[PDB]
């Protein structure tokens, strides 16, 4: 798996907008919303779970920089792979996508996988 | 058990206006007072106690979020479980309520689970 | 054991003015000094010590408050166990006060045991 | 192993200006672009792979030190070791420079090993 | 063992004036210049090696310390010990005292063993 892999899904220009920080079945997680720079399109959220799923290695490395990039609200992409979260209510207030990157995106394209 | 339960309880627009660390039965712990951004109400306050309670898992994430929140004092939403500590002298001091999530705010939503 | 013990002592609306970091017989330490913020009274000098006391497990968490109401200068109201610290040497840099809590403060009240 | 040995390479007068944070193969990894002060020259992309190389011991303190001099965007010298990642289209995307030194740089010269 | 040893030497109303991060022998290490704060004298260096030396367990501590009186150029005390690193071209580039305390200084006095 790589954070890069072609059937993950990513989103360029975004801002992250809000932060969401909680428990679920004994394990950390967290979730942000991420828009449009441009305020173009519709939010993307995407959750990190501490104890679940072959992206567990990074929770911390990603709650770390996503709080930065949250605090400076600089651009950057967004990683994501769809339909990985399952308990119902978690999905329908948050999303089922779990965050697998981030990159900054302070020049012509953003420093990540396209 | 999740954030987001039924049985859980949640305040938002409230603004984290205390801070306090210290130690109880061997665990590190560290307590916050929130108040409405309206200056409408009374004080929330709770508190995470590290190794006790289910919550026990989150505590260092909780702590270094309250912190983020309480440095900015940004709008949130403060989500707790009613009624966790028990030890009579910390409860008169603090509450009973364990600190379960914190959730970012819009001025017309906040970013976290709700109803 | 419990920060709010009244066996301990505290001292409000006090900024922490120095700060030291160390090592003592195996355990990293660090000190603060903290003085009144209006200027009258004596310094409170307090330490915690990572291996050592019965406020060992409480170590990282008060360095990292410590820390944090440093670098804001914002009034606080220390917490300590008295006669802790033996090493005279030791003590007669620093004191023999454990630094058991911290609670921020405003004009009249801190938030924590008193 | 080391940072200064003559068989790595690096790059004075260099300001990180990108940073991105994934996994892969479940190990954390970040990557960082540096691009020199003065607008000279070619940027250098450099990775470190949290279980992978020689350099794993160091991901976390240059994972740090990196977010640091970027958030000061002051003027460092990186340290490479070339042509270790080998997965193509992550060495596309990025490079093949494992990160294993971050050196602060005054007007004339730079404190690390050159 | 203890930072205020008379064994140790200390240097009073310094700045932390150059900071590099790297790896040697399987340990991440940092490595400070200081210089006297009104600019006169000869600067002094001082490394702290993961997991080397009796000063290992304080690595995390002073990194974090080291960081924070960088970021804020304040005056401070550094405590070393001599000749503890043995590398030859370690030495040269850097020295051989080990970093074995911080503490802040004010006009009057520093905070810490003397
Ligand atoms: C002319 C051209 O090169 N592409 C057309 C674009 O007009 C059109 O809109 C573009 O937005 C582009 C961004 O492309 C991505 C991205 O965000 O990097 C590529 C992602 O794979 C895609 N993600 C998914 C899950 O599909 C993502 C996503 O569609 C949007 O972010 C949702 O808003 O877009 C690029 O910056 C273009 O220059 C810009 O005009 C894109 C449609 O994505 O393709 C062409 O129609
Ligand atoms: C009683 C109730 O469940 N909801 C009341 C509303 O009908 C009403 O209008 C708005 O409610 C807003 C959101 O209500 C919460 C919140 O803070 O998000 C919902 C929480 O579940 C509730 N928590 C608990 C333990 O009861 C919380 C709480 O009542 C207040 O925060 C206490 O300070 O309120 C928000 O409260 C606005 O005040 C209001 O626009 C009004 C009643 O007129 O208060 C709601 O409680
Ligand atoms: C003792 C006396 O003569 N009068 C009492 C005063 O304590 C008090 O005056 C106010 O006291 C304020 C807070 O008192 C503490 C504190 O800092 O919170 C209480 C602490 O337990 C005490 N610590 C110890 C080891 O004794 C601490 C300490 O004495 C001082 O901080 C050292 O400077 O004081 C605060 O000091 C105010 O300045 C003052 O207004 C009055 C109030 O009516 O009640 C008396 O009991
Ligand atoms: C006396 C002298 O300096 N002669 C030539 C210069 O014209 C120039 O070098 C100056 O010094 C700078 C230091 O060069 C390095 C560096 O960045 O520290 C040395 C590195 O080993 C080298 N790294 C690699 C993999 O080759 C690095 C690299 O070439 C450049 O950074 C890529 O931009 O340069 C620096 O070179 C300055 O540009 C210059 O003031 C250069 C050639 O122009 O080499 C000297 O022979
Ligand atoms: C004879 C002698 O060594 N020192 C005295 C002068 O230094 C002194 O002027 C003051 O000295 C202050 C420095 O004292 C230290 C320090 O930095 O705290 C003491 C340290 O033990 C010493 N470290 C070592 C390994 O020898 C350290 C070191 O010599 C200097 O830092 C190197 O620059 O100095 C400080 O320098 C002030 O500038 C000044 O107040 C005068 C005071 O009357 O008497 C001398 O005997």
């Amino acid at each position: 798996e790589w954070t890069g892999d072609k059937t993950n899904a990513y989103y360029s220009d975004e801002v992250i907008s809000e932060l969401h920080v909680g428990q679920i079945d004994t394990s950390p997680y967290f979730c942000i919303k991420t828009v449009k720079a441009n305020g173009s399109g519709t939010p993307v959220v995407a959750c990190a779970v501490s104890k679940q799923s072959i992206w567990a290695p990074s929770f911390k490395e990603l709650l770390d920089q996503a709080r930065y990039f949250y605090s400076t609200g600089q651009s950057v992409r967004i990683h994501v792979q769809k339909n990985i979260w399952t308990y119902p209510l978690f999905v329908n207030t948050f999303s089922a996508n779990a965050l697998v990157g981030l990159s900054s995106c302070s020049a012509t394209q953003c420093f990540g996988p396209k």
